[PDB]
């Protein structure tokens, strides 16, 4: 018995799941066990993943385009995975999380943080996680914020949950 199946109602949804490479985005899309990532290559250099199944796709490369536009007016939840253990790029990963949410493309989407790597001894906690990225100073815009251990699979369903309720009860 698959817990994301049915997690995200009947209708069609679509989410676009980035963040800094090695963040684990490659490791959620496994763990949701929604069938066969399928990778195409637009553009040499541009890597894309994608899941679907049913009415639930995901579509996720690392950040860190016209294309880009195009996957971004059709997405209706946007998450961004961050390595918590990693220091040394957590303000890049805000740059690219703050140059994404510039995107009008972008306007009205709702944000899932994925604070990722939480297992690990030093990482920072979702708290410091939601201070570095300046998430309480983003407008207009609703967003959460979710511990996670990707590899363990804690955090995935009460991210996607609260992601999922949000997008199917507005
Ligand atoms: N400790 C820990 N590691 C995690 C977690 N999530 C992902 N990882 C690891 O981080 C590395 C990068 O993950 P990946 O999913 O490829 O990231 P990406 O797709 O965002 O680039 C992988 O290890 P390797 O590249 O070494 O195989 C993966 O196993 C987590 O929650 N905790
Ligand atoms: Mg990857």
């Amino acid at each position: 018995a698959n817990k994301f199946k049915g997690l995200f109602g009947k209708k069609e949804m679509r989410i676009l799941m980035v963040g800094l490479d090695a963040a684990g985005k490659t490791t959620i899309l496994y763990k949701l066990k929604l069938g066969e990532i399928v990778t195409t290559i637009p553009t040499i250099g541009f890597n894309v993943e994608t899941v679907e199944y049913k009415n639930i796709s995901f579509t996720v490369w690392d950040v860190g385009r016209p294309l880009w536009r195009h996957y971004f007016q059709n997405t209706q939840g946007l998450i961004f995975v961050v390595d918590s253990n990693d220091r040394e790029r957590v303000n890049e990963a805000r740059e690219e999380l703050m140059r994404m949410l510039a995107e009008d493309e972008l306007r009205d989407a709702v944000l899932l943080v994925f604070a990722n790597k939480q297992d690990l001894p030093n990482a920072m906690n979702a708290a410091e996680i939601t201070d570095k990225l300046g998430l309480h100073s983003l407008r207009h815009r609703n967003w959460y914020i979710q511990a996670t251990c990707a590899t363990s699979g804690d955090g995935l369903y009460e991210g996607l949950d609260w992601l999922s309720n949000q997008l199917r009860n507005q």
